[PDB]
RNA sequence: GGCAUUGCCGCGAAGCUACCAUCCGCUGGAUUAUGGCUGAACGCCUCUAAGUCAGAAUCCAUGCUAGAACGCGGUGAUUUC
């Protein structure tokens, strides 16, 4: 159809500056400093009154316009990782052998390590991604958590640790022993 | 010692040679299917549309062979009459 403009609004809290030169986004908030290349997309930014900024498509197709709301989506998951952060809390399954999952240094890399996945002698490494924090959760049995300002990077390091225990040859309906992602939020609570 | 078209027999070094003998046969990246992340389209959802992770005896490299006889480089010496 080429809808001849489309826009969307991204909502900047106090703390938080955002600076876009051509698509290169820097936002800067309490928790640290994010950057995205949007060169890919074709989108027009314009900041409106330093809490608002709105991107738009002229002259775009449906896919175009798609693409609009996914760039307000990911500069707002900017905004949300350096005001509240992301936290991801993963649980151990598991129906006879427990998993144990700890943290390693292989020349200061920090990977996680994982033991007895369904009695393997096999050790899963996964690495911790840059800005990607790790914590085992007291008071809640087999959870890990990670941390971070972008949930890309603590949602695909999430992701990692769920992938490195796939469960081979086996009726996966039956062995459902794996490390899955139990809770997807935001570090500070309540907000 | 000759001849017997290598006269025949045993052993027989060298050379050649046998899974009949011994040795040796490399590790990186990009991918497929697929499983995922974020994520709209479609206020939800969604591996997919933008972006993106992993991943096959695959592919391209590393490695190995040849070296273009009209591809190239470096370097030595270049004729007293
Ligand atoms: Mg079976
Ligand atoms: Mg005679
Ligand atoms: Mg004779
Ligand atoms: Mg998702
Ligand atoms: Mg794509
Ligand atoms: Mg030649």
């Amino acid at each position: 159809m080429k809808y001849i403009q489309t826009e969307q609004q991204i909502e900047v809290p106090e703390g938080v500056t955002v600076s876009i030169k051509s698509r290169i986004v820097k936002v800067v908030g309490p928790r640290g400093t994010l950057t995205k290349n949007l060169k890919h997309i074709d989108v027009t930014f314009t900041k409106v009154n330093n809490q608002l900024i709105k991107v738009a498509v002229h002259n775009g197709g449906r896919k175009h316009v798609a693409a609009l709301r996914t760039v307000k989506s990911l500069v707002d998951n900017m905004i949300t990782g350096v005001t509240k952060g992301y936290k991801y809390k993963m649980r151990y399954v598991y129906a006879h052998f427990p998993i144990n999952v700890n943290i390693v240094e292989k020349d200061g890399a920090k990977f996680i390590e994982v033991r007895n996945f369904l009695g393997d002698k096999k050790i899963r490494n996964v690495p911790v991604r840059d800005g990607v924090t790790i914590e085992f959760s007291t008071n809640v049995k087999d959870e890990i958590v990670l941390s971070g300002n972008s949930v890309e990077d603590v949602s695909q390091n999430a992701a990692d640790l769920q992938q490195i225990c796939r469960v081979r040859n086996k009726d996966i309906r039956k062995f459902l022993d794996g490390i899955y992602v139990s809770h997807k939020g935001f570090i500070t609570e309540d907000l």
